[PDB]
């Protein structure tokens, strides 16, 4: 009740404290109710699974209008998630990378390279890979700085009472601007794009959408938007990713309408529904662990590489990805069959004591940090990892410089999702 800092700040936590493990009878990964439990309970549940049932089978959650279908084998240990990620010939990304079943209706919009194996996957990725390389992403530092600086200044100018929502006022709009400008989308449409991607990756949370007809209308609307922009760029090139997409050939053929729409959707969804959560979880963590804030603030450039990676490990913005077996395998005495679904729990790998001796410590100097927040490595390693790391670093530097004592004042409103570790709103203040 008499803590350092601003009076309405949330409670701090003792760094390093492991959450209690949860009795296995209380764990139901196949119920959306489990995904509504407190993150301490979730974290303690995956701790139980790592200890007691490191590979275990679960029914698939059926969100309204999706097809659940067959259940899945959950890999909760780091070493199994890594192995699966590095064996794509066994653990295929086709037909889907979420646990539910693909359909033709969905594949119009969600049939991108993320649900394909090589060689076609790599031929698609090579259309855009150069734009996401470290040395190319570095050359847009000025754009990231301009927008992040302006957003933080606007939080100050727009809120005389010194209260704001970090998500809507910084964490959301920064990555949105950057990916949309890369794509070649005009500013006037960025908020439309953001509403569409919020629904696409928020489905099942009543605050976002629970009517499948709304999900499909949004998907059709963003697909139509992509097609129309692509059509413009076919006739008049711009130096943007949409133009690259429409100019490319794979195996001697231009991409179809479905392929262009799916590629465009993949890139904007992934740009808009990930980094914002790393930033927001990171501010939550700094609020809980002020010693970590202080050490980063007093050596920002020196600690930034490791600090950003620790924020990603801590947040695990992508909770899991799915694979499908192409052959029978056995792991940990559990035999899994060709055709079975396998879920890779990055959130759990990133707390595995076998790989991190002190996994419950939020340590901005952590080195090494072999976290799987961008996946286990290999063919599908996050295309956006360099971009995301730069966005995160700049956002925190701009906060440090202009409102160093920014702190959460309420616990987050958490997205109801099995797939994305999302924060919908995070009230903050500053002096
Ligand atoms: C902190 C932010 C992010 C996290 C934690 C994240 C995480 C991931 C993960 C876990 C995967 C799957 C990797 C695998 O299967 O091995 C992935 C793939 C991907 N990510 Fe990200 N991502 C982030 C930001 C971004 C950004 C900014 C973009 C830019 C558009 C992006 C685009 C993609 C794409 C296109 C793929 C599919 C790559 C492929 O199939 O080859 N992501 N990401
Ligand atoms: C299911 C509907 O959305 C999609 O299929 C398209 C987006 C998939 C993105 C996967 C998650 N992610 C975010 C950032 N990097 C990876
Ligand atoms: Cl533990
Ligand atoms: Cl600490
Ligand atoms: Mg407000
Ligand atoms: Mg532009």
């Amino acid at each position: 009740h008499h803590h350092m800092g601003l009076n309405t700040a949330i409670a701090t936590r003792v760094n390093g404290t492991p959450p209690p493990e949860v009795p296995i009878a209380d764990i139901e990964l196949g119920s959306l109710d489990f995904w509504a439990l407190d993150d301490d309970v979730r974290d303690g549940a995956f701790a139980t699974l790592r200890r007691e049932a490191p590979i275990s089978f679960w029914p698939t959650i059926e969100l309204p209008g999706f097809v659940a279908g067959n259940g899945h084998w959950a890999l909760t240990k780091y070493d199994d998630v890594f192995y699966a990620s590095r064996h794509p010939d066994i653990f295929s990304s086709y037909p889907n990378i979420t646990i539910n079943d693909q359909t033709p209706e969905l594949a119009e919009y969600f049939g991108s390279m993320i649900v394909l194996d090589d060689p076609r996957h790599q031929r698609l990725r090579s259309i855009v890979s150069r734009a996401f390389t470290p040395k190319v992403v570095a050359r847009i530092e000025a754009a990231v700085r301009d927008r992040a600086h302006r957003l933080v200044s606007s939080m100050i100018a727009n809120n005389p009472d010194r209260q704001a929502d970090l998500v809507s006022e910084l964490a959301g709009p920064l990555p949105l601007q950057i990916i949309c400008d890369m794509m070649g989308i005009p500013k006037a449409d960025h908020q439309r794009i953001f509403h569409w991607t919020n629904v696409i990756l928020g489905f099942g949370d009543p605050d976002l959408a629970t009517d499948f007809d709304e999900f499909m209308q949004v998907s059709a609307d963003i697909g139509a938007y992509a097609t129309a922009l692509a059509e413009d760029r076919r006739v008049n090139h711009h130096d943007d990713l949409t133009s690259s997409l429409v100019e490319a050939e794979v195996d001697g053929e231009r991409l179809s309408s479905r392929e262009i729409a799916s590629f465009f959707i993949l890139l904007v969804v992934a740009g808009n529904e990930t980094t914002r959560n790393a930033i927001t979880h990171g501010v939550l963590a700094l609020s809980r662990y002020p010693e970590q804030r202080d050490r980063w603030w007093s050596d920002f450039d020196g600690l930034a590489p490791t600090a950003v990676e620790e924020i990603v490990r801590w947040a695990s913005p992508v909770v899991y990805m799915r694979r499908t077996l192409t052959q029978d395998i056995e792991l940990r005495g559990t035999k899994m069959a060709a055709g079975d679904k396998v879920s890779l729990w990055y959130c759990s790998a990133n707390r595995d004591e076998s790989k991190f001796a002190d996994p419950w410590t939020f340590d901005l100097a952590r080195n090494p940090n072999p976290h799987l927040g961008f996946g286990g490595g290999g063919a599908h390693f996050c295309l956006g990892a360099n971009l995301a790391r730069r966005e995160i670093r700049v956002a925190f530097d701009e906060l440090r410089r202009q409102m160093p004592d920014v702190v959460a004042t309420e616990e987050p409103a958490r997205l109801l999702s099995q797939f994305i570790h999302g924060i919908k709103t995070l009230p903050v203040t500053w002096s």
